[PDB]
């Protein structure tokens, strides 16, 4: 957990991170030559980080984002595919691990269901280890298929790794869900566009800290034609504190080493700040002084967690009472969303 | 949601939050002294903020910490009880709502439990309207029996409330469960003591914006013989910027306008950062255009939440592996709280 | 007045600001193909913000700085005109309401006098509504014809706006003319280059405080040959607290939404910082105290804005012995600027 | 115009700030001991910053607010008088120049009409140089008779110094009217509660931007029974940069440099942002290449600042549509001020 | 090097740093007094950060500054001492390391020369294990004898420290001497009075940066008759990242932990900002590829070090060339210092 | 020394930096284009700043970085050659000095041994009068010749000025050579990478501190194939206080206008910030008052700069056992670097 150097040490993963400019493309061969100057740049930045375990791309930074439908259909992925092994041979040839984005990835019932937004972990040895799939997609404007699961996977050096993508990062729930399966690492890759800068800048410090993750965020820049991307692509440690952060530039990189002893020590022995263990034994000293044992106390205590889990449907209905029932609004109306 | 005027109109509810000097106290006769010097702080406040609807303190404001075992059960108070009732004095006098302190309150089983660790809200009639025991203690150092409930009460002008304590705030979930009941300003209550000062200031900027709620934070200030608070007292909006916030200044006060139909209207016309709605109703477009109906879907994807619902014991055990098994560390060992 | 979402309601107006690459141009051939990417730009943006209901330009976005003489006068605007039909096109397809920026606007006595820098506000017919000429060039190095007036218009959704171009807004006195006029959104459309990037950041913010409104900037990007143009396009508050700020990128964007409501709720119930009225009142309570009515006092009592307006002759004398007597200084003399 | 050292030059005024606390008094006899309090840290501070120059303290530091209208009338000052003097010998022994606050100071009508709220300028031979009554009292709280007139006075090394308190530093005109009046330096004395804090730690630095001015401020602190006052006493340079600022701390101090050669070089040859010249000469270059002579125009094009000046009433009646038309509001009443 | 929690491990030092409110004493008793006071402080930190290895206050925080002569002689304190005792029994009892400041400490020539300004390491046995005299002592304000030499001592769980006082932090030599005598920690113990607060904060950030070292600073807060302390104690990481900063808040306290591992990990193996190797290895690359051996230029390319090293009395008749040739200046003239 | 406008008087010397977007180069012919670019940017620039006396370019801004070894010597520029007459025309026409760089300058070897990366300063007649080497590569990825000497030439206005690079900066002892050599202002052209961007920007300000110097940066941007560069070129007051600041953005720019005067009013007259002064006078209050003459202490306190000027190989070897004893890790290797 250090910030300035090139280097990296066997106690430390040596993360980069990419402001990719937003790519705006319309055929497979836009997309495949695009894949292949992300290649080119992860060798390149290779050269200059000889540290460089971990290299990290945005959400969208392959295809950019596909508006028209036709052409999202076109140039959906397979996974493996032509795109990954791209990325793979850079992977190999820079002895660095990879996150790539796919968007879209083809759908089981490709091409009458919607593409999936997806991530992969590919390792220094051009393997895919990890491949996500984006469960919280941008909606409205965002016409992907939702993903299902979370994932953790050993990493560079043993660091482990989760893949979440933009809109998920909003939701404490995700990363909660990461960092209870073990994961070290969180690694967002966005395509976020403005207005949200500050609040994404923050969210992205806040859940370091909650979750007492090391957290890695690629997020693209440049105006695609539709929007702008705010960057601040950022390497933060996992007691809030941001190792290092772009700017909105296009193009820009951060690179942090990241200890892989620090994060065990603190998850080991931290007391006060130790959320992913105090959450499940709250009060111990209070039950200790109260003559109940020693393991303070476990059970969910709230009530919204509690009610999803068990009828998703009422949770559903309660919250359509605080907001409103249908996905759309007619004071707002979007066209394909119903509403009123 | 407007700051910088002492008014407040019919949309507005003047929330001001107290940046209260950490008391150092012994005795019952002490902390009634000190209640006193709250209620006339109250009515002193009303006659430069005239548009002040609710005033909240910090947690230990009334008792200050009592680290003395004899002197915590000696000053244990009861609910409604004496100190309540020169809250209650203040509050209808000034014509404002309040937020108070009692740590402790009586455990059921005093003087053989440990106390709770209690917020009130008093209505502008001096009427208790809500009771919360803080669910998460600030655990090794805190003794407080666990609580283990959140609430929601119709407050000044029909502005939806919860209260939070401190260290329960560290924990996204409980602002989940808050604004999910129907919560539109969460009021966070604390003696949040150095070090973490900067991750409490993001803290509740990231939960104002992830769960789209109004937030008060009421932080202790001074030396009290043990620790140093840090203050920063705010009042942020629900689109997560800052209203009005303090200083690390002993009795620095904050004031802000939040406006109930801003809120209400967010709720129901908001898209994009709609969390709570699009939290139940993920890849709503997708399903759509992939022929799957109109809501998005609400199920649960987090194993975390599905496995501590359904066994905690199990998320325990999981989380236990993750960082250690027993409550203390060897490697820093705390009196009364067993390691190794 | 909230920020994050791209969405708008019936109570709040969608406005998004330009950080404009500044164009390097120099036939009219090349203004009508810069236009037409602007219209471009307009339509795109709508795509990803369905709330949009006011898109700002920098000042220069059209034309660029026309540095060379000739082609100033050569592409110097029609209004309405050319340029002005392919905006009011883009309009009426987006349903927005747009500001853009004629630079120049041929004078009355065309090609004998210098060109006006001008702004016009278009509605979602394609209307324009209103045609504002900077009263402040930027001299020396501006050598635009200076405007005389200032005008509200009721825009999107009944808001009212006021136009200003980029060295007009130093200068706190068109900000209170526009607002005394009833403008509840001042727009300041500028190409302001470096050096005074922070100071221009504060201004904004400082104005929209100072006469309680909401305040949009568009200002330009990039290098152009001469200048570098700092962007920080933003939309701030009528409470002074920015919704959403760019950076120096190029062609970032920042949206935010501004309540009619809560202006209008402010400007009638605010008290201690309702600027507008305090000013035309002051000293009410002491008078009222005093047995002298219950108004306030209303007479100006600045000697400086006495004199301007009954002998601007004398007051420019008054300013000469405190600062030069002649435009140009001969320690940085300027060609066709008299100095000595 | 530097900042960081204790000393001074025959160029430079050292000009210090004080954060004072603010005073909770309620007799004669508590204000006279308080003035002495003040005396000894002009003196004691002198002795630790040998290049003063100019000490500033806060609006009410001498008296605090007497909220007791009773209180208020017994304790208003006549200057000169006891409190003037006892400032007067610590200028003299501590060869320094200082402004303090008399609030109240008698109405020449005492005690049937309100005191003023009035700042005195002592020079370091003890003489009475300046004494400015607040043109804009903090209505509707504050209850003072509201002054009518700036002045200029020749301060230390021939620094010229206008006055002006608090409430008057929010409308930019007063600022102006000083700056055109000759100012170099203009004081800003406050007591100014929270809210504002960050509104006006902007407002300073903004002034001294718009009018080319050295300006200081001096704000009190502390809780006094009704306000927590939020200090940020400055010294802030002519081009907008803060020099020195304080933090929310009692008794506080800022000390700065402000060089007399380099804003006179400045008020000479500064060209783009010499805002006082630019604001008499529009559109300079403009009127000489269209063959219109070399000064520019300096008639007042804001029909706001015409109005004002020429018909008061009518000027009120227009803000009065766009505000309240009475002093109060009946959503936030206040005793004394009417509404409805 | 992380912050948040009150725990420490076995690889990390948890340092405490101390915003102690400046005393104002005359007598010995008040400052053994005060001493007591700064022990029970110790106690009670202790017990609320049992990580807790090293605990540091300011300079000046046992006897404030000692203006009078005669009190400055009659309470200067022999080392060890009274009040050294006083400091170990709270470190034995606390079992901590602790940093206190004894200004001033005897000369060997007592009362016939100027006290020292000294600081004492105490181990958790209550032994001194280093004192370190103030090298570059305020002038002209600070009286206090120079002293001569920097060490380095073995700290708690082998942390090497070193002890600088206040305006020996503005000069980067001496943290580049303790460094280079293996230092891992630089502690700058300091009585740092308003002006210079934003310089004081930016300097130990970038000395921990420049040369790969921990710092901690402890300042003094509050007004003590003459100057105003801006407190801003902090904890900074050797890669030039705030651990934890206070404000000026009076008995602020911040706590972090550094780890032992991390810097020596990062002084092995860090390479482009591994500032300590590099500064005696220039241009390795270079000469290794010029074919001229592997080690790179250890020779002092600069001139001042050559010459002060060799010829001190020339190098200071440079210097005076380039500011004056006396130690006073007659245009800020100091009772005692000569000028002309 | 201020900011915010485009002129200068004879007073101020009128600085530009510029954010140079980083070439992409691989011949000669490439270079000259590339030289051009900058020759008619310098004329651009002095069109819109009037004030402007000297320009400044990056590190690398003309050649780029020549990763290929071949490319390398085949570009390495004779100086002064093509490039600087290309330069010295523009400086002419411009009339304006100006600061570039030659990466490399051919050895006197060449092509047998690396070449120099060396920066020039011409004046406005066209005329080389500073070239400077420089002394520290950013090894190990830099293979530079390391130059061995710091330069002070008499400028614009006759403002003295010194030249160092990049890396450089990082040592606080070529700063302080430097100032102590004469010079008013130090200039430092860098090219420097990402990461460590907030190091940088802090290092120039702490270090115009330090030295009671101005200071002037000019960053490259843009992303190059391996490198993204930070631009935030600035130019910093003596007192440690910013100018102005460009962000991240490719071809920035800022400009200052730095007093001539006041420095030299500073140096003269400051006291207990005039380091330069301090450093070779400590404690001379206390000598005085000791008895022991007015002069202070000249001589060197600090062993290793005594043992590095002695016995560089010693100092060498001590900081070998502080971090490692090759140049090279084995933990993270690098071709050409030997290690183990």
């Amino acid at each position: 957990m250090r910030h300035g150097d090139i280097s990296s040490s066997h106690d430390t993963v040596g993360i980069a991170v990419v402001n990719y400019k937003m790519p705006r493309l319309h055929t497979k061969a836009e997309v495949i030559e695009n894949a292949k100057k992300i290649a080119d740049m992860v060798v390149g930045m290779k050269q200059g980080l000889p540290g460089m375990d971990l290299v990290v791309f945005p959400e969208y930074s392959t295809m950019g984002i596909m508006y028209d439908q036709d052409e999202m259909f076109a140039t959906a992925a397979s996974i493996p595919g032509e795109e990954t092994a791209i990325f793979a041979e850079a992977c190999k040839k820079a002895d660095t691990w990879g996150v790539f984005s796919l968007t879209g990835e083809k759908h089981e019932d490709h091409p009458n269901k919607a593409p999936y937004n997806t991530l992969v972990l590919i390792n220094n040895k051009g393997e895919i280890v990890q491949k996500y799939r984006k469960i919280i997609p941008w909606c409205p404007i965002e016409g992907w298929y939702p993903g299902d699961t979370t994932y953790v996977t050993e990493g560079p050096k043993g660091l482990k790794i989760s893949l979440i993508v933009c809109d998920d990062g909003n939701y404490p729930e995700i990363w909660r869900d990461c960092a209870m399966k073990g994961a070290e690492l969180i690694v967002r890759c966005q395509g976020y566009m403005y207005p949200a800068k500050e609040q994404q800048i923050m969210m992205a410090k806040a859940m370091a800290w909650a979750n007492n993750t090391y957290v890695a965020v690629a997020n693209a820049t440049g105006f695609d034609g539709v929007y702008s991307y705010f960057g601040h692509s950022a390497i933060i440690g996992f007691d809030g504190r941001t190792l290092g952060e772009c700017g909105t530039e296009e193009n820009g990189i951060q690179y942090a080493e990241v200890s892989i002893s620090q994060i065990r020590d603190f998850r080991k022995n931290a007391q006060s700040q130790n959320h992913l263990f105090k959450l499940l034994h709250r009060g111990y000293t209070g039950l200790i002084n109260s003559g109940e044992g020693d393991r303070g106390v476990a059970e969910c205590p709230f009530d919204f967690y509690r009610t999803w889990v068990l009828d998703a449907e009422k949770a559903r209905e309660n919250v359509e009472k605080i907001t409103r029932s249908t996905v759309g609004t007619a004071e707002c109306p979007i066209q394909g969303i119903p509403n009123e």
